[PDB]
């Protein structure tokens, strides 16, 4: 049942950065989550710039952490992994097994 159905929808992603201030934490935070609520996808990417080094340790740690926060309102579908030069995380919304 995809890309076929009657209102059909679509994944959404959604950017983070390192040293992201509460307030932009907090707002994109719920982004994310406000599509797992509906119903739909949502994977996160992480992008470094200048010293990747800095936000390779900080930004794992980050994943690690954010991934709990939505461990609450939702769930780990893929598990996080290395590609190229980014991070990226994908989380499915908290629904059936």
């Amino acid at each position: 049942v995809a890309k076929k159905n009657q209102k059909q929808a679509q994944v959404k992603e959604i950017k983070f950065r390192p040293g992201t201030e509460e307030g932009d934490y907090q707002v994109k935070l719920r982004n994310l989550v406000r599509f797992l609520s509906e119903g739909d996808k949502a994977k996160v990417s992480l992008r470094f710039r200048g010293r990747e080094m800095a936000h390779q340790e900080l930004g794992m740690e980050l994943l690690k952490r954010v991934e709990a926060d939505l461990v609450e309102y939702g769930t780990v579908e893929q598990h996080p992994k290395l590609e190229g030069r980014q991070l990226m995380m994908v989380i499915a919304p908290k629904k059936k097994k």
